[PDB]
């Protein structure tokens, strides 16, 4: 699992 | 603005 | 599980 | 203005 | 379960 | 199961 | 605008 | 599983 | 604007 | 699995 | 801007 | 903008 992102 | 997520 | 999102 | 979770 | 929205 | 939209 | 979900 | 989206 | 997820 | 994006 | 992640 | 990941 994790995590992420776009901006 | 953005999106994102933590699984 | 977990979270996420859009904005 | 967004749209996101939990699950 | 879990909860979500759009606004 | 899950969530999930559109806007 | 978007669209997403979470499974 | 997993989540997603497009904006 | 972008698209994205995590497995 | 795993992440990724487009932006 | 940016994207990025943690597995 | 970009294109990436992470498997």
């Amino acid at each position: 699992s994790g995590m992420g992102g776009i901006t």
